[PDB]
């Protein structure tokens, strides 16, 4: 089921949210356009995005734009199911009641474009929003993990492999800002509504992606595979070309 | 009609897009997104502690401009285009094609948390929050293209925008001062972030940016061939939540 993708009016993400070292066991956010959504192949002309299908699907490859160095970032996505506006405080048990399920997503980033944006203090939008820059899986309904209703913070494990090599493998228990604080903090600035997709950060191990690479990503629940997706990278057509 | 608002999948904006001195007129651009959750319409357009609870079947969201605690807000009056078709990897667009790529235009305010944005700039961090607070995109009803069907060969020079606060005029400029024209904006954007019917594109603001504080009265308008086609007003208030900016 990819239908939830049609109800997504917004995609807000959190950055640098995973511990790289034991000792560290403040936050910034950025948007991603829903036009960047792309779904696995097994789910017009010169077009790199023509809108989602009736069922919310958008099968296609990752379009690496010319001149751009793309880095992959595997992440757990929350599918908000309630209206959250200026929440003063949320407890772990409440995350479950605020979402309809989760999904496995890749927060593709145009590294060199972002490097230049950070240098000039300019918007990150483009480096984070190219078409297909948010490859995502089908939704995993909460009922599938209602048994962990009181706290979902430690049950998930996310991993990403490129060309048969494991590059990222982290558990959500390494998260710096927990799920309940993410939902609460955000609501005090940019109110959330049903259908909103929230990316919660990526674990260490970010690597690059080039045309021809095969990406295999997984989402585990108590070390049990519940999401397995694959994407192929190709050259983005059109006239775009990034040159510093 | 504010129904178009319900169909907007995204809001993209172009920055520093207006000449401030004659000199540049006889001759680079960056973009950023805004959440549709930042939309707010005039009080006469149509729960608890909520500064945004979704749009009505109307497409409206009548309300004040909620200014966050500790935040300094700057107003930016701008012309918004309402895309009507799929634009992806377009190689070239002529001024004449703008009319057929939109269903109309609207008058919008691109509100910004200046001190929050200054900090982001220094730290090289995203502008999202400084540009996305609820109500940070006050916007008018739609102006259907038939209204200006007569200039379908080139709409670049027929509009003018103006913003005034507490009775005093602050911003006033014609779209003829735009550094990057409407057809180029649409074209260039499509080569990175494809557009689909319903997308809203903010096209930049003229010089004269100023501040808005709780209790302020904002009056903005859009003219076509120097005739007022849209006139909207907004009230500023204190954001009612736990948020507070401190440097
Ligand atoms: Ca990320
Ligand atoms: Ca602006």
């Amino acid at each position: 089921s990819y239908n939830y993708l049609k109800a997504a009016r917004k995609i807000i993400c959190i950055g640098r949210n995973y511990a790289a070292h034991i000792k560290e066991l403040q936050p910034f956010f950025f948007l991603k356009p829903t036009s960047s959504i792309v779904t696995p192949l097994s789910s017009p002309a010169n077009s790199t995005f023509n809108g989602l299908n009736e069922d919310g699907t958008n099968p296609g490859p990752i379009f690496i734009p010319r001149g751009v160095k793309v880095h992959h970032e595997i992440e757990l996505a929350l599918i908000v199911s309630k209206h959250l506006s200026n929440v003063t405080k949320m407890k772990p048990e409440e995350v479950y009641d605020s979402i309809s399920g989760v999904a496995l997503a890749l927060d593709l980033t145009a590294r060199n474009v972002q490097d230049e944006a950070k240098k000039k203090g300019l918007p990150w939008t483009i480096s984070k929003g190219f078409d297909t820059f948010m490859p995502i899986s089908a939704i995993v309904s909460r009922e599938k993990f209602s048994s962990y209703k009181s706290n979902l913070q430690d049950i998930f494990r996310v991993k990403c492999s490129v060309n048969g090599q494991l590059r990222q493998d982290g558990g959500t228990n390494l998260m710096l800002h927990p799920l309940h604080k993410i939902l609460q903090h955000i609501s005090t600035m940019i109110s959330l509504e049903p259908g909103d997709i929230i990316l919660t950060g990526t674990p260490a191990g970010v690597g690059e992606l080039k045309p021809g690479d095969r990406v295999h990503c997984e989402l585990l629940q108590n070390n049990d595979n519940i999401v397995d997706m694959n994407f192929e990278c190709e050259n983005r057509p059109g006239p775009y070309e990034f040159r510093e």
